[PDB]
Formats: structure tokens, sequence, C-alpha cells
């Protein structure tokens, strides 16, 4: 039968904005879908008519529409944890895991998926000529939605990034740059989705700005990949699912390079539930519509829970 | 001097150990001149009566029951003298990050990593630290004997004390040590029994302790009652080992602390073999601060007395948070 949803949004990281989009298709969703749903901004409350426009007793589950920070890295996940609750989404240790990009790949590895190799900040100029080389890509080590991420094309441009890179968190990576294709894998309970595509033109990155205005970047699902490549993309994501003991559903990412082979950057678990957004469009070319979606989504994670 | 919140007690398989070292580290820092509140997480900020009775337990024989722990489940820093579960997996750490508190020992991914044995053996091998071959159940038997054989140890994925543990020395035990530890967690491990001696390192404040050997005498393990009952094993610090042996193991133990981002302090667990081969087991970012405990040792043969690393493990979680 119908389910009693809060639907936690907003929050106070970087990806707030994107979260305020999330949660507004979700909390539609369900409703369509005939449950009751509860709005709550994480940074305010529970919203009256008008900012639509106690009672969370007997709520079945918190579906966890929030990016980046305390509410995807764990933490939130372990208050909701201590307080007997259940919600969507990954489990303390698996969230904290997969938004440590440095912790992330090296399970990747443990786990046969390829990843590019990486420093972390301080490097010397000597362990990023040898181990490296340009151009390379500076990223704060638990960001999301390419916040403080740039392209650093010589010695003389990375001191700059890596301070950019440092307001936005306390560890910084220094990754060899893929050239190639942009591919992404969504996994929804223990199976991978239509692989999709992201065409980047001439740009040598997928940033801020791109990922969530409409048309700004074309976004193919299924992607146009030899299928024998997007078998392995599918392939590696499972992988990487199963190795950071995520649950309820994911989203893989991977650089797909001019010789064929596939790297992965990293894993979110909690993906972007826009309009705009690319695992509603994988869940969406496997024949499931978005309301569904949701739902299963609160169904895993009342299971789990 | 400080105002030290102690946390203690909790509702985990190791609650009297926990109340073992909580007890310790109060009276300890109160030696020292510090203020000291008692909180058992079980409960709450305790008066003194409460805490005169809670404190003078001492650790039995076997762990609390499942019935027992039933029935139970202005501070410039608070000491986490907890063990296992929610008090040492991370989760009572975000609580603390969440609330902006300042607390000791390790963060919340740290620890969360450090109590999943599975995880950080992954780990270890990612930084080069040995570890033995492992499997997490199910496995068939097909499996267990293709790739680890027998003997093997059957282990709870996140417990400690050697709680849920079990020596597997044929097919017919297997059944019921994967039922024992599955008692105790949702994860199962079986790893590949390293015959040799049992070795540990402690850290304090990225700089390896003096190495310790635990003498099992014919135990071919080190289980919960001899963790705890006075007297019951001999414990040497400094171990009588080769210098490049111990050397090694705290090259080890250093690079698996930084390997997991372990703060503050952290106990690393070895077997070693009759080759000289060390197999990292695992690493404890709450280790014992009981009077019959190992890293309280370790400190003293560095020289450090027991109110000096109390008041030590203080600082550096004051200065982190
Ligand atoms: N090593 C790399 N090589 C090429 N492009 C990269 C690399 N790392 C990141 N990028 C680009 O930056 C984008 C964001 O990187 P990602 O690692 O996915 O972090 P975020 O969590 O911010 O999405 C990617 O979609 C990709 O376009
Ligand atoms: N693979 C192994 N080989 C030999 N002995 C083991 C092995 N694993 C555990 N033990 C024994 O069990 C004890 C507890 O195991 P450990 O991995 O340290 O778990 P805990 O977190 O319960 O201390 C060890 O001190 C050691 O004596
Ligand atoms: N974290 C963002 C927001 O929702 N989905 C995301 O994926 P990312 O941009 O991290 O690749
Ligand atoms: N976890 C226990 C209690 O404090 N220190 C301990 O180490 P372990 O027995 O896990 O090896
Ligand atoms: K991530
Ligand atoms: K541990
Ligand atoms: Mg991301
Ligand atoms: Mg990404
Ligand atoms: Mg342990
Ligand atoms: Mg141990």
């Amino acid at each position: 039968d119908k389910l009693k949803v809060a639907v936690l949004f907003g929050g106070s990281s970087e990806e707030r904005d994107v979260s305020i989009a999330s949660g507004a298709q979700v909390i539609q969703a369900l409703r369509s879908a005939g449950h009751q749903v509860l709005a709550v901004d994480t940074a305010s409350g529970l919203l009256g008519a008008e900012e639509e426009r106690g009672e969370l007793a007997g709520v079945d589950v918190f579906f966890l529409a929030l990016h980046g920070g305390t509410g995807e890295d764990g933490t939130l996940q372990a208050l909701l944890d201590a307080g007997g609750f259940a919600y969507t989404g990954s489990g303390h240790l698996a969230s904290a895991m997969a938004m440590d990009k440095d912790v992330a790949k090296r399970l990747f590895l443990a786990a046969g998926v390829e990843t590019a190799s990486w420093l972390m900040a301080p490097a010397s100029e000597e362990e990023v000529r040898e181990q490296l080389g340009f151009p390379l890509v500076v990223k704060p080590n638990s960001q999301g939605s390419t916040v403080g991420l740039s392209i650093v094309h010589s010695q003389a441009e990375l001191q700059p990034a890596i301070e950019l890179a440092g307001r936005y968190g306390d560890e910084v990576m220094l990754e060899r740059f893929v050239a190639g294709r942009e591919v992404t894998v969504g996994v929804l309970d223990d199976q991978a989705l239509p692989v999709g595509e992201i065409l980047l033109g001439g740009q040598e990155v997928f940033d801020y700005e791109h990922k969530y205005q409409a048309g700004a970047v074309r976004e193919v699902f299924p992607a146009d990949l030899p299928p024998a490549i997007a078998a392995e993309a599918q392939r590696l994501a499972l992988k990487v699912h199963r190795a950071l003991k995520l649950s309820g559903y994911s989203r893989t990412d991977f650089r797909l390079d001019e010789q064929g082979r596939l790297w992965c950057l990293e894993v979110n678990t909690l993906p972007g539930m826009t309009a705009t957004s690319l695992l509603p469009q994988a869940a969406a070319a496997a024949g499931i519509g978005f309301a569904e979606l949701c739902e299963r989504i609160c169904r895993l994670g009342i299971e789990r829970c």
C-alpha cells in the first residue's frame, strides 16, 4: 500500500541548488503515485503551504534528496541510524567511502576496476612530472557536480588549482587526465541500467554549468557504443557498487579513452534526481518511469533498514 | 587543566571491557588534576552513586550475553572509552561531528573502515601490508577448500575482543562457526589461519610504540578470557624479537595507521609465522585502556605513563577537532 515519505533536501553543501531541484522532482513524483509526502529543507525545516508552492511521526522512510557534504558522506546516515529511522540510498560506511574519491579508487583497484593514477596534494614538481604528466585533473577529494575542479596544463597552473580545490574540503586529488568520451552507468538494486554518454563537444570536462542547464549538452541513453564496451562499463559499475557495499542505487562515472579502455572516476550514492539528471534517464531507457523509480528506491531503503 | 567527559559502556558485546577502560581513564585524568564527567552512553551522565557501582565492575570470563545487552539497549573534549558497535564504528563520531564536539581517536570514515575487517584488509594490501587470504560468507565448501583450506579462522567482520571467533580445523566445524559468528553481526569472515607468534604494535601521534608479544603457550588464538582475566597470559614489552622483525612490524603499523586515515592513536595486530613474515589481522582505533590492556604497556615501554598517555590523547583530540 501507500507510504508516508519525508523528502529531505537542500542542506548546506555546494550542491544545495541541485538538491532543491532533485527534492522538487521527487516530491511531485511520489505524490503522483499517491504517497503522502512531507517536504523538509534540512537548512530550515518542514515547508508550509506557501513555501512548497510531529508531522514526521509515522514516517515510513526518509527519502534523501540531498547531494554532497554531510547529507551524502555518511554523517546524516549515521544520525538516522542512531535514531532508528529508515532512509534511502547507502549506509554510513558505504556513503563515506564513495565520497572519499581517494579511498574509493583504492577499492576500485582492489576490485579489478581500472582507474587513473593519482596523488594527493601536496605533490612536488618531480612527483607530478614522473607519475602524472600533463594535462592533469585537480579536484577536491570529496565534492560533487564538478565543484572545485580544474584542468592543469602546466606546472605553473598547479598551485592555483590546488588552492581552488582546497576551498571546498580538506583533501585535494591530482589525477591523470583521461582524454576521450564521457560515460556513466546507473545501478538500481544490483542491476545495471543502460549506459549513457555525455557529448561534451570541444570541452575537456563536464562542468557545473553544463550539468544542470537544459540542453547545455546532449545525453544519450542507451549510448552509441560497441556492445562489448557498454557491457564492460555495466560489469565494472556493478563491481564498484558491490565493492563499496552500496545499497539501493548509484551512478558510476567513466572516461572512455581513444583505445577503447574504460577508466573509473567515481561512484555517487545520491545521484541527481532532477529533470536533466542522468540516473532518471538511464532508468527510463530501462523502461522505468520516474515515479516508479522513486517508489522503488523508497521500498529498497525500507527493506534495508 | 581540562574538562573531560569520558563516554563508556555502550551496548556492544565489549561493554564490560569499555566499563573497565573508562574506569581507568576517569581515575587517571582525575589524578592529573582534571575535572572529569562520567557518561555511560547506555543511560546518561552518571551521578556519584551509579558511577561508583558501574566502574567497580570487573570484566567477566564471557562477554555480556544477548539478553543482558537487550535490557541495556563546557566540556573541552569527549574521551571515547568505548569499544565496538556504534561507539567505535564511526556512528558516534558522526554524531559528535554534527554537534561540533571535540573527541578523541579517529574520525567517522576512519573508524568505520577499521571496524570493517574486510575493507581494512583490502586497504592493507593497497598500502603494501601483507594480510591473509580471506572470503566473506556465504562461501561454498567448494570455494573454501579451493581458496583457504583448513585450518582457518571464522570471525565476525566487525567485532572485537575475539568475540564470535572460532578456529575451524575440519569441514564439520565450519557451519557451526559461521552460525556463531553470525550472532554478533551481519557479515562473517573466513580467513586463513596463520600459525606462529602473536604481535601487536601501538601508535601514538604518528609514532610507533615498542612492539609487544603475547605468549599464548599452547593456545592457537588470543581469546576473550585470556585478554582480560588478570595473569592469564604473559605479555612482553618490548617483545623479544629479532630487531629487523620488530622494526618491520612498526613500519607496517604506521603504514596501516596512515592508510586508513586514523588519528590520535591505534593498535595493530599481527601474526608472525615461522619464516619471519608478518601478517596483519586488523587495526583497532579505540584500543583497550584496562589494567590488562596492551596499548598502555607499549606506552609505558616508551617511557609514557598512563596518566600522561590519557592527557596526550585528549590534547590530540582537541587539536584535531
Ligand atoms: N581523470 C579525469 N580525466 C578526464 N576527465 C575527468 C577526470 N576526472 C574528472 N573529470 C571530468 O570532471 C567531471 C567531474 O569529475 P568526477 O570525478 O565525476 O567528480 P564529481 O563528483 O564532481 O562529479 C567528470 O564528469 C569528467 O568530465
Ligand atoms: N588469521 C588468523 N590467524 C591466526 N590467528 C588469528 C587470525 N585471526 C585472528 N586470530 C586470533 O584471534 C584474535 C582476535 O582476532 P582479531 O582479528 O584481532 O579480532 P578482534 O578484533 O576480535 O581482536 C587474534 O589476536 C589472534 O590470536
Ligand atoms: N553529486 C552530483 C549531484 O547528483 N548527482 C551528481 O553526480 P556527480 O556530479 O558527482 O558526478
Ligand atoms: N577491541 C578490543 C577492546 O580494546 N582493544 C581491543 O583490541 P582487539 O581485542 O579488538 O584486538
Ligand atoms: K562520490
Ligand atoms: K578493528
Ligand atoms: Mg560525484
Ligand atoms: Mg561525477
Ligand atoms: Mg579488534
Ligand atoms: Mg585484535
